[PDB]
């Protein structure tokens, strides 16, 4: 991202904010792996958003004095040469000003020593209260040397508020900048599926095919997966989180891949689904046609002025009058739309918002999701079917899990998808993975 | 692993424990890596050691009665439809006595109201304390209620006592079932290796490196790495834990990649490090050499009875011997080793532990690490120099970081090598580099 786009995110949280406040932005702690042995460091995304700096043992201070002033502290590991043959280059204090536009920067290992001074005499302070234990602990106990130092003419700012909610429906309207960015994750995300589909052969092991995948992202440059995927053969397809990944593709099931890269910091999120050995069986085609109708009834109908909640009442439409077609539910489609009978094969949402996480923040407005849809929202459109191993249903049914996703950003018009690059259509399916 | 294999480790640590007590062995925590995404769940390396059972919120109990008596309890999470559709299928109480050998078997969720009926009236606890927050709550709760529970008849165990150094002294000397696994990461890790030097071309990404190894690892049936590899190019090999990955590998610089698989648990660990363009220049060869004649002396070395500290002795030997003789350093050979003057240029150890983490638990005696080797023990041997590119030394030498290491299993007469299948010699190098 820019200077501008970053100066112009931490412009916008500073216009929210009280004269006499400052808010407090923490970088994410490291997560041990195994003893002494780390996992790659992955920044907290509301610093990043920030920042882009992806060190840890950060922190960022942006303070407002009135309406016209403001200025901003870091702290940051200090340089030490000795750390630096061994772990890896740091920023250090004195590159950091010009390096991440702020006004000074100050070594993390002081923070006990000057947060406090920092904030002596605010009115508000803005922080992420129960995010990290660490974050909790020096804010606390910044306040707490403040009401105790009435002798020293010290006093605490009364009020805490938190900024979650303000930086969450900024990363709710994604910029051009980001937009773009989004847009590589969502073409790199299809290339891996285009090539999951070309590589699947019965015999191969689940976890094969992931490695295909992520073999994609990292030649792109997008070294890590936004999520954990989903490689999930015959009923393994049918455990939405399904991770294990350690079984033999066989012949005559589908694969349902759920696979997204993280692309400078933002996550694609693509699933597919489609059948081992390269041909959908009747049974399979037939649910599979159903889950392709509801997305492209989706995608006909994302725009400004609709909601999660109403696109899903059209899925939902399609659905009933599907399952009762194929005889996994019966009885008249109406009362099946009332009492939901699609929930024991559809059981969680048409879509989520995407973003620096893959189950990105913003308001949905409540748990139905009827937030108005305008335009620079980025979210999923992710309908399914899973119909489970011993489901009550006929049994050529059973065991197919099928699901089906594209990611879309909205338009002043309509929806741009930005992952319709990997065909979904049966017959393009069938025909990519003939040439293989 | 077998059943057998783990019910000889819980017997050997059950024989090392006191009549009346119980030794506990807690999961991992599972880790965040974004808001509510989660990274690949590695649990913990002694947990593992004990069940091979790879759920978080799962505590082992062995407990004593006598030299001939004992008994075991796990807490597991319970079997749950809805949880397991969505996350994954778990392995509940009901099979846990089969699957993992154990006696009983009860939800993890009421450990609190469990754990201290089953710690009541024992002598001593083995616990790891210190290790993880969570699972010192949950014994030091179960304590309390014991103390405090005087009316009902219950008495706390007076004592606490580690027991990872036992457990980690068993680790140390490896089976032949995990001597088998170790082989197999080896040769796993050694043809990822051999493909990075296939694969390598001036111009390719550091990272676009590391997808082909970590492809490679997953093609074989190891999905995670034992940690994050390090591919530094030129001035970047000179940083040890360089993970960033993030340059364009150039004409005339070196490679120094540092990888190795966890295959079912067990770690490799190789390095090696090549000319990019296939060719080694001639300061790059001088210094290789050395780096070589080191690893390949320490090979012909390690065997009962010796230990890292000696080996490391002759190593210095050769390195600064090898240094004089390119005038890198100046001055009398003995001068220097006392002086330790090789430090600039090799500032690690020699060897570690290798195992279910790449530092392997195990005690090294000393900081020298003189601890006598023996038969079963399993560990790196890795010489390195790196120059840094400020270095005062004749400047075709500047920025030029080179580290070979295989891993070893010392055996009643030597040791064996686990990784001598991805070639070391810079001829042999030069001559793969050009078939390709
Ligand atoms: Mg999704
Ligand atoms: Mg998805
Ligand atoms: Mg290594
Ligand atoms: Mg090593």
């Amino acid at each position: 991202m820019t200077q501008q786009e970053y100066q112009n995110r931490r412009q916008a949280l500073l216009a929210k904010m009280a004269p006499g406040s400052a808010a407090i932005i923490f970088a994410a702690p490291e997560a041990t792996r195994s003893a002494d042995s780390e996992y790659p460091y992955r920044q907290n995304s509301d610093f990043s958003y920030l920042t882009g700096f992806n060190e840890p043992e950060a922190v960022l201070i942006l303070v407002k004095s009135d309406e016209t002033h403001n200025h901003s502290v870091l702290f940051n590991r200090i340089r030490d040469l000795t750390a630096e043959i061994w772990f890896g280059r740091r920023l250090g204090q004195e590159a950091a000003p010009t390096k991440l536009a702020v006004d000074r920067a100050l070594p993390f290992d002081e923070i006990n020593e000057q947060l406090y001074l920092l904030l002596n005499r605010l009115d508000v302070i803005y922080h992420a209260q129960g995010q990290y234990a660490y974050a909790d602990n020096i804010v606390f106990a910044a306040l707490e040397k403040l009401r105790h130092g009435f002798r020293k003419n010290l006093r605490a700012p009364a009020t805490l508020t938190d900024w979650r909610p303000w930086l969450h429906e900024m990363r709710l309207f994604k910029s051009a900048e980001e937009i773009a960015v989004l847009r590589r994750a969502g073409e790199i995300s299809a290339l891996a599926h285009t090539r999951a589909m070309e590589k699947c052969r019965p015999g191969m092991f689940e976890y094969q095919l992931e490695g295909e995948i992520l073999h994609e992202f990292t030649r792109h440059g997008a070294r890590y997966p936004a999520y954990n995927t989903i490689v999930g053969g015959g009923e393994n397809g049918c455990i939405l989180h399904y991770t294990e990944n350690e079984c033999e593709l066989r012949d005559g099931d589908l694969v349902l891949i759920d696979a997204g890269c993280e692309y400078r910091g933002y996550a694609g999120d693509i699933t597919r689904t489609f059948p081992v050995n390269g041909k959908f069986t009747p049974a399979q085609r037939a649910v599979y046609d159903i889950v392709l109708a509801a997305i492209n009834k989706s995608l006909t109908l994302f725009r400004p002025g609709t909601s999660i909640r109403e696109v899903t009442e059209e899925v939902v439409r399609i659905m009933v009058v599907g399952l009762v077609e194929l005889g996994i539910l019966k009885g008249d489609i109406e009362q099946l739309i009332a009492e939901q009978a699609h929930r024991p094969f559809f059981m969680h949402g048409l879509s989520h918002w995407l973003g620096m996480d893959v189950h990105d923040v913003g308001d949905y407005g409540s748990s139905d999701r009827g937030r108005i849809l305008e335009p620079g929202m980025v979210l999923t459109v992710e309908p399914g079917l899973y119909i489970a191993p011993d489901a009550d249903v006929p049994p050529q049914y059973r065991g197919i899990g099928i699901r089906i996703e594209d990611d879309i950003v909205i338009t002043a018009t309509g929806n741009e998808n930005l992952t319709a690059s990997v065909v979904k259509d049966p017959d393009d399916i069938e025909a990519l993975m003939a040439l293989n």
